């Protein structure tokens, strides 16, 4: 019997046949940054600029790391209106993540709780008392909270989602996360920083502690901030993701109920007590990606240019890739161990990565054929898997969209959910969308320092996709990232 987790995907597919059958209220469209009546706001503004104090230095890179994680970089004009677009992207425009910074008490950080505010780029203090301890059992005493001193916590705040999306909105709120834990991994890099990312914690107490309501909000990981200018905060990484339970007695829950019904049934409660690539495809023609990494300038310079001006690209020109280009982005994406010289991290944390498979379809790159591409990351080759232009099946796939036309390249992230489910229960589903942001951020980064095109799709015709491009049965797509030169 499917799980809750195997149900919410099937529910939440497009399909041809139904898509068409398938009204916005607009008088409800959400503001997506929180207010606060009461609390101290700390500018963080003065902190983020040039040069020419040791207390200053640290408030610049807080400053820093949120700007580049979670900062508003643009701004578009609607419906007599302004959106303002930010470090990370999101489906829809809607924003639903929100980041919170944890501080244990130091000197400079007073103990307690603070809302990041994007609009004004500051933190508002609305609650000063020592919370730690509250964290630490709240997440079973990870490690990482013990060495230190800060912590930011991603909530999902899921109207901001379902007003578009409905109940689909928990794989694009997820897939949204995943984007900006890429941000706080990078960003953290090039402020000396390392985020330890613990998605294992009993939601309950998360929830609880930062003070939310969790019908509409929910803590979906916490990030322990560890200062690598400190010795002591250079530990190892750990536990990242922690199991669910199974739920395969549920009830038939009625459309637009599905989506909360849901995150209250992937959560964790207090316990009672206390290297080869997935597919070997071994007659298939083999071709090796080993690529030169990514030059991100003198101390991550380029890197910083890059996140502040990154956009999801509106339309390609249908022009094509180059092979090395390709082998750069697939090489900062999936091989981070190739940076460490540039002072990137060689392996930042993830939920699980040994869950997501990775295809290529290829329609414009010089040098390989157009057709559909396993790629194995640890081996670092593509395998063919089947030889076609498919940029008609792309474009429909996409659900019509020309960016899956007139693309170069289109990563498909996939997981077997039955296996995955196994693993980490139904609450994997989450680790899952978000993990695969994660990916897609840094393919989006790299993109975009390469002069290239490019945009996530979170909405396509989930079960036509392998039967086109030849992607194993037992594979779920969870994301797509469309790749081209931009119109
Ligand atoms: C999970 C996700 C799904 C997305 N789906 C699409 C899509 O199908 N079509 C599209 O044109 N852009 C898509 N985007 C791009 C968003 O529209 C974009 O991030 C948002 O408009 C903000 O713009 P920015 O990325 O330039 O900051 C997606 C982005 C995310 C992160
Ligand atoms: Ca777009
Ligand atoms: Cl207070
Ligand atoms: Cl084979």
């Amino acid at each position: 019997h499917q799980s809750i987790a195997q149900h919410y995907h099937e529910r939440t597919k497009y399909d041809p046949e139904t898509i068409a059958s398938k009204r916005l209220d607009w008088a409800k469209q959400p503001v997506p940054f929180k207010e606060y009546k009461i609390g101290s706001a700390i500018d963080l503004k003065p902190y983020l600029q040039e040069t020419p104090d040791t207390n200053g230095q640290w408030w610049q890179r807080l400053s820093r790391l949120l700007f580049r994680s979670y900062g508003l970089t643009a701004r578009m004009p609607s419906m007599g209106n302004t959106v303002y677009l930010r470090a990370a992207p999101s489906a829809g425009g809607l924003y639903p993540a929100e980041v919170y910074v944890v501080s244990r008490g130091t000197p400079l950080l007073s103990p307690g709780l603070y809302n990041y505010q994007c609009r004004t780029h500051s933190l508002i203090h609305y609650w000063e008392s020592d919370v730690w301890q509250s964290l630490q059992e709240a997440c079973f005493w990870h490690p990482a909270l013990e060495s230190t001193q800060l912590a930011i916590i991603v909530t999902a705040v899921f109207y901001r989602s379902a007003w578009r999306y409905e109940d689909r909105a928990y794989r694009r709120i997820c897939l949204d996360t995943g984007h900006l834990l890429g941000n706080i991994e990078l960003s953290a890099a090039i402020t000396d920083y390392r985020p330890h990312l613990i998605g294992g914690f009993i939601d309950e107490a998360v929830n609880d502690l930062l003070y939310i309501d969790p019908l509409q909000e929910g803590a979906i990981a916490v990030l322990p901030l560890a200062d690598l200018l400190d010795i002591q905060q250079n530990i190892s990484p750990g536990c990242t993701a922690l199991p669910s339970a199974t739920e395969t007695n549920y009830p038939q829950v009625p459309d637009g109920e599905l989506l909360k019904y849901f995150h209250h049934h992937t959560q964790i409660s207090a316990s009672i007590t206390g290297l080869e690539d997935k597919y070997n495809f071994p007659f298939c023609l083999k071709i090796s990606t080993v690529s030169a990494p990514i030059y991100w300038g003198e101390n991550l310079s380029d890197l910083e240019i890059t996140m502040h001006k990154r956009r999801s690209t509106r339309a390609y020109n249908g022009e094509e890739l180059t092979f090395d280009e390709l082998k750069a982005l697939l090489d900062f994406t999936y091989q981070p161990q190739n940076y460490i010289d540039q002072s990137l991290d060689n392996s930042p944390d993830y939920f699980d990565l040994n869950l997501i498979e990775t295809f290529i379809a290829v329609c414009g790159v010089q040098g390989l054929e157009a057709g559909c591409y396993y790629y194995a990351p640890k081996a670092q080759e593509l395998r063919q898997i089947r030889f076609k232009n498919f940029r008609r099946e792309l474009h429909f796939l996409c659900l019509g969209q020309e960016l899956g036309r007139d693309a170069a390249a289109v990563i498909f992230h996939t997981s077997d959910l039955k296996s995955a489910i196994a693993q980490y229960g139904d609450r994997v589903y989450r680790y899952l969308h978000m993990d695969a942001g994660h990916l897609g951020q840094r393919l989006n980064l790299a993109a975009i320092q390469l002069n290239l095109g490019v945009s996530g799709i979170g909405g396509f015709f989930d079960d036509q996709v392998n039967e086109v491009l030849g992607i194993p049965n037992d594979e779920a797509v969870i994301y797509i990232t469309t790749l081209g030169r931009p119109r």
